[PDB]
């Protein structure tokens, strides 16, 4: 059973063992094809943008606020006015897609190599490792100073919402701890990862920009936490971890849970449905890393009633009922939100099985077999 703290270690080991098996065979030969595809791809670095953040280093990381866009009533758009919900293609000129693409294709090598157990995989993904993090001509920073800039805002300086950018390196490092005993990825590679990491959370702890996304009050300030905790973990801060740990329910889930489990923040959103979803996977990813130290964040209810349980409750009668029925805003996506809600009720079971929201998920859900997040989140 491998050190994983987003995916549950045990069921994952089972999946593995019976990855042959009718019930996991489509998938695992999905995910072996999305890895050969990985294994093309030329791994890209924060090298490979034209512009470069204000600290004259093209080794900081920058990205674009996506919502934000050219004001066409201003003579050079400037500054750019924010479209809840529509991203502005321009943000791929910067950083976050290949961050995106280099995370995603470590994700998908870290979990080919543990299900098939064949070296090339860990290979590549220890050269985009290489790449993106260790190689001196081409690294990134481990600071995100610069993240969600925009243009005419803010000085030209990044932002607290840049953190978000990088929340999928929670299920990243789990892929490198599954990659861990291959021989690609050796202890010079994780010393340096290791390194990396400490960086920046030493950054987190004390720039006035992750302050910023710290002090949030909606689905960032959650997700910081969820980040820190799992940063903390990887670095062998486990006393880190665990502060943050018991500090969530009062910091983050009795503040942005109402008593009836509406989230108003993301309520309020163009995508509230998105956003509702957003948080609550987050909720779900920290009773994960939580429940490998022993701490129930999941049962954590208020002295009012304010709970994961209570936020998805307000949630479910709403899945498989149309569009028409949801009294918020949901501007696009609506059918790929309800197949995400199935999934949340998938991970949910795991923690409270006698709900039955499996059953509720399972009802609605049209996910073909093939897909990965049935190895992911299984019923092992
Ligand atoms: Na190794």
């Amino acid at each position: 059973v491998a050190n994983t703290r987003i995916y549950a270690a045990e069921k994952l080991a089972k999946v593995k063992e019976k990855a042959d098996s009718p019930l996991y065979a489509p998938a695992v030969k999905t995910l072996l094809r999305d890895a050969d595809k990985a294994l093309k791809m030329t791994p890209p670095s924060v090298m490979d943008k034209t512009m470069t953040a204000d600290s004259g280093d093209k080794h900081d990381y920058m990205s674009m606020g996506p919502y934000w866009w050219p004001d066409p009533s201003k003579p050079d758009g400037l500054p750019y006015i924010r479209k809840d919900g529509q991203r502005n293609p321009e943000l791929d000129k910067l950083d976050r897609n290949k961050l995106g693409d280099m995370s995603k294709a470590v994700t998908t090598l870290g979990l080919a190599y543990y299900f098939s157990g064949d070296e090339k995989y860990a290979q590549k993904a220890v050269d985009f490792l290489n790449v993106w993090f260790l190689d001196a001509k081409t690294k990134m920073n481990p600071h995100l100073t610069y993240g969600q800039t925009i243009p005419g805002k803010n000085k030209g300086m990044g932002r607290g919402a840049g953190m978000i950018d990088i929340y999928s390196f929670t299920e990243m490092i789990d892929a490198m701890t599954l990659m861990e005993n291959s021989k690609a990825f050796t202890p010079k590679v994780k010393k340096g990862m290791k390194e990396w990491f400490t960086q920046l959370v030493e950054w987190m702890q004390t720039s006035p920009v992750a302050a910023e996304e710290q002090r949030a009050k909606n689905n960032h300030g959650l997700a910081y936490d969820v980040q820190l905790t799992a940063y903390a973990l990887y670095t062998g801060n486990q006393d880190l971890a665990m502060k943050t740990i018991q500090e969530f329910p009062e910091k983050r889930l009795f503040a942005q849970i109402e008593p009836d489990g509406k989230q108003p923040l993301e309520l309020a959103r163009t995508t509230a449905l998105g956003y509702t979803i957003f948080n609550l996977g987050h909720m779900l990813d920290m009773c994960s890393i939580a429940s490998t130290l022993g701490q129930d964040i999941y049962n954590a209810t208020s002295q009012d009633g304010r709970s994961i349980t209570a936020a998805l409750k307000f949630l479910i009668p709403y899945i498989g009922k149309p569009q028409s029925e949801w009294p918020y805003q949901q501007i696009k996506e609506w059918d790929k939100k309800q197949e995400e809600a199935c999934w949340i009720l998938r991970r949910a079971s795991f923690f409270d099985p006698k709900a039955g929201y499996e059953a509720i998920g399972a009802q609605f859900r049209e996910t073909p077999a093939n897909k990965r997040i049935h190895l992911i989140y299984s019923l092992e």
